[PDB]
């Protein structure tokens, strides 16, 4: 333990030798405390808020802009039968994921290009300073030597662990391939959805619905990242078994020194910097966190499926022939069972063979993946209709175009969409940068949420209010473009859509349908309210208010793309 974390602890004690104090009133039980030393609210987007006036009196919108007891927890050691199921399943899953992919190191060039597209002031500055890279080299050579000096986390149902850019590089070099080479694409992982836009996710859920079987289950885990066991981290580490030479050694060091042993500096108002350590839980880059969460979720859900199908009798202990049965299940039907699932990190949808899955809870609870908002042994409540299943914060509607073609569209409560577009993060936004962020939300709404009456109108208004040539600023983001949004809509929903056989382009926005008016209201629309009527009728006055603030620029009127403003 301290042989792996001591050097990092020693180095920090020195940069604060006139403060090091072993507080005895420390608030840590599950985190090991080592010592102490002496040591970003949401802003409103004015462009979006001025063009969404009716929502100024909707508390579900307005409260979103205003204003850890789970990290300090301890998950128990799984039983021996549970550990066997996880090791057999993880071994088989890394082999399947690796059948058509080659693990490889990511490069300083790739890392530099990422930072250049979002002592040293910023990341862009450090990437260019050859002094930085000489620091990376020292740490790198130390990792090859099996030791760590500078890979330390900083803390800040969310908890984000920043490290310095150098440590982030070493993580990206060893494990970036998982994301950069799409190991969790649907084509490669079967259950995954990595690189699938919101315009794909509903079609994927409808394809899972077409399988014979039981209800669709979408159980959320209570604090997934806090329930990652040291056994989970050891099964995730087995990806290094597919690696070779240097890469194998560099990846092994990231898992050993930074994931399976962690050093964290947390601020305590009491102000002292708390240097704490622990072996378990998730604490990695957010992108590596997504892939390893997807992997360990796919494993956990296949084991729950095995439990429901009776592949093993008890988690207490696998018999020798139960192990052969688990292996033979994976080889015989593993790829089919993966295709019965849609898994995005800690978020899953599973269509099992039948509803025995609902009460198959012993492995899931013993792995520590305890379900949110339900008693530990109460059977899961499944969904009978793919259009009601929650996934990635959405549900999905089946929408038939006047010409008979079928759109499967993403949806969520409209107060959440408007309340999020009204918020910026960070300081020093110019009026132009605030306008270009509003334009990014407006174009996302035109592409993904065109079927919501209020959002198509508000999107058209924002795009009318912001200069036509200004570039939108700050999954697939096809809305981040200055191309005409009708041309982008045709490319995404018709041309490139593998579920649409007839490729006839749409010639105008009037061909593109809305939800039913009652369904639009059920999902949050203000259609029918006097306020919404006054907003819609007077929208050119709101557009002109924003144009007057931005000043004398080139603007386009997009409002006559809608039937009601077309004379
Ligand atoms: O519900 C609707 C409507 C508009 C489009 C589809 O349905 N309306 C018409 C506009 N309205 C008004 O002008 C009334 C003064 C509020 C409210 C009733
Ligand atoms: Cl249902
Ligand atoms: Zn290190
Ligand atoms: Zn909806």
């Amino acid at each position: 333990n301290l042989d792996i974390i001591g050097k990092r602890i020693e180095k920090i004690k020195q940069e604060h030798e006139t403060s090091w104090h072993y507080d005895q009133d420390h608030p840590y039980k599950t985190w090991a405390y080592h010592g102490s030393y002496e040591t970003a609210s949401s802003m409103v987007n004015g462009v979006v808020r001025l063009l969404t006036k009716p929502w100024d009196i909707i508390p579900m919108v307005t409260q979103m802009a205003m204003t850890k007891e789970k990290v300090d927890t301890r998950t128990q050691e799984p039983k021996e039968g549970t550990k066997k199921l996880m090791k057999i399943t993880a071994e088989w899953l890394w082999k399947e994921l690796g059948k058509k992919k080659t693990p490889r190191m990511c490069t300083r060039e790739e890392f530099t290009r990422k930072v250049r597209s979002n002592k040293w002031k910023s990341a862009r500055e450090a990437v260019e300073d050859s002094g930085f890279w000489e620091l990376v080299d020292k740490e790198r050579n130390l990792h090859l030597e099996g030791k760590c000096e500078t890979c330390v986390y900083n803390m800040m149902s969310r908890a984000i662990w920043y490290m310095w850019l150098g440590a982030r590089f070493l993580e990206f070099e060893a494990l970036g391939f998982l994301n950069e080479d799409h190991w969790f694409s649907r084509e490669n992982s079967l259950s995954g959805v990595e690189g699938e836009g919101l315009h794909k996710l509903g079609y994927i859920l409808r394809d899972v619905s077409k399988k014979e079987g039981g209800a669709m289950y979408a159980d959320d885990t209570a604090g997934w990242d806090t329930r990652i066991t040291l056994e989970d981290l050891k099964n995730e580490e087995m990806v290094t078994n597919h690696m070779e030479g240097e890469h194998k050694k560099l990846a092994e060091a990231i898992f050993k020194l930074t994931y399976q042993n962690k050093v964290v500096r947390v601020q305590r108002p009491t102000t002292v910097m708390d240097i704490i350590s622990r072996r378990d839980q998730r604490g990695s880059g957010q992108v590596v966190t997504y892939g390893l969460n997807t992997f360990t979720n796919m494993e956990a859900q296949l084991i729950r499926q095995m439990e429901g199908e009776g592949v093993f009798k008890s988690i207490q202990h696998l018999t020798v022939t139960e192990e052969i049965a688990v292996k033979n299940w994976l080889v015989r039907v593993g790829r089919e069972r993966l295709s019965r699932m849609a898994i995005s990190g800690d978020d899953c949808v599973v269509k099992p063979l039948d509803d025995r899955f609902a009460s198959a809870l012993t492995a899931l609870n013993d792995m520590g993946k305890v379900r949110k908002d339900i008693q530990q042994w109460e059977p899961s409540r499944g969904w009978n209709d793919w259009t009601q299943v929650p996934f990635c914060s959405h549900h999905f509607h089946e929408l038939i175009m006047k010409d008979g073609r079928v759109l499967v569209v993403p949806c969520r409560n409209q107060d959440e969409l408007i309340g999020r577009a009204r918020i910026s993060q960070g300081a020093g936004w110019s009026l132009r940068e605030t306008a270009c962020l509003g334009k990014s939300y407006a174009q996302m709404w035109s592409l993904m949420y065109f079927h919501r009456r209020d959002l198509r109108l508000a999107a058209n208004a924002i795009c009318s209010a912001v200069p036509s040539h200004w570039v939108p600023t700050s999954a697939t983001h096809e809305w981040m473009t200055t191309e005409d949004m009708l041309t982008v809509w045709n490319r995404v929903w018709i041309q490139e859509n593998p579920w649409m056989e007839d490729k006839t382009p749409v010639e105008s926005w009037e061909e593109i349908p809305y939800l039913g008016k009652r369904e639009d209201q059920w999902c949050g629309s203000l259609i029918g309210l006097t306020s919404r009527a006054t907003w819609a009728k007077n929208i050119q006055t709101a557009i002109n208010q924003v144009r007057s603030l931005i000043g004398n620029e080139e603007y386009t009127d997009y409002m006559p793309s809608m039937k009601r403003f077309r004379r």
